[PDB]
């Protein structure tokens, strides 16, 4: 398990790096994840991701454990008041790791799903 | 005018086949006022779509948005536009090797 | 990528020849650091111009500015891009019923 | 002259209503010309448009007396500090008016050339 987090640790970094680059990134609270705290096994779970940062012009969600850790990614004019959501299957406890763009900055939140 | 929204849609996503869909939804006020920010909501149904986008054929970006999402997820996107004129919202949805299309005009006021 | 920059070239300007030309200045940084606002200026000498146009095919919005002028008056245009990657600057003239091009590429570094 | 006056206002007030629409517009001091204050008869004058005001998406140059009013206009995406230079030939003395859009707002700014 520790062994686990450490590669999709490994997974997320990399992932991030083949999308924006070397970028340096930050934890924001300036980002929102709604999503259940708890799921029922293998269900569809309803996500929405928001961020008030201003000149966000991508927001990309990743999930670490799965195969292809990239889930979804939105670009979008600066100053719209984004808003994005989604439904996902989710066979594990996972973490969802949402990275903005804004600048030349990353901002990064995450979410755990116990399932 | 439709030339330039072809442009825009071809630049996109290629040379596909493009066919008016319903299982695009958009929701808009029907009239807005000049200056006001106007919520506007899009969704689909598609099961496989891969990709919703918004165009807006009238402004100088024509394309406002681009959410590449995994099948299955059912993706729906939430914005404030600011409306200076009457405009046709253009929703392209990707959907195997075939695009999907719904249009919205949202009307502007004095 | 070819295919992208002429879809929006198509969509600003129609079906118009293009041909490269010297007749066009764009000056630019050879190298930038990841993140900073960079100068740019682009200028022309051919007599009718009506329009001078800046395009930036890698990115979301692949046009970044449109100057509709009356001949004669040599337009230039200066701004400020914050740059992310690499970058190509594709400049379009319009003179006549035809279309002039240059391009220059702005490297970044991290 | 009067007359004159009264009528170069109302074609420029056409002018700038067949482009913008019916906008409500302002005076705006963030709005800077630089033209030479007096030039030669019949020459090229260099003029130099820029604004700080910060959502700008376009700049519209109109001269009232000649012909068709409208001489250029620039569009650019917003946040680029734009500056915008052009050299107009010029017969008699004449009022450079420039509108910025921002938002759903004129800003106005002008500018006399004697000659």
């Amino acid at each position: 398990s520790w062994s686990e987090k450490a590669f999709s640790a490994s997974k997320l970094d990399d992932a991030i790096a083949a999308k924006f680059g070397s970028l340096p990134i930050q934890e924001s609270t300036a980002i929102q994840i709604k999503a259940p705290e708890i799921a029922e096994n293998g269900a569809f779970v309803p996500v929405t991701v928001a961020t008030s940062i201003p000149g966000a012009t991508n927001i990309s969600i990743f999930t670490p454990a799965n195969f292809s850790p990239m889930v979804a990614s939105f670009d979008v004019l600066p100053r719209m008041k984004p808003e994005v959501s989604l439904r996902m299957r989710m066979a594990k406890t996972e973490n969802l790791v949402v990275v903005v763009q804004a600048g030349g900055k990353l901002y990064r939140a995450v979410r755990e799903v116990k399932v």
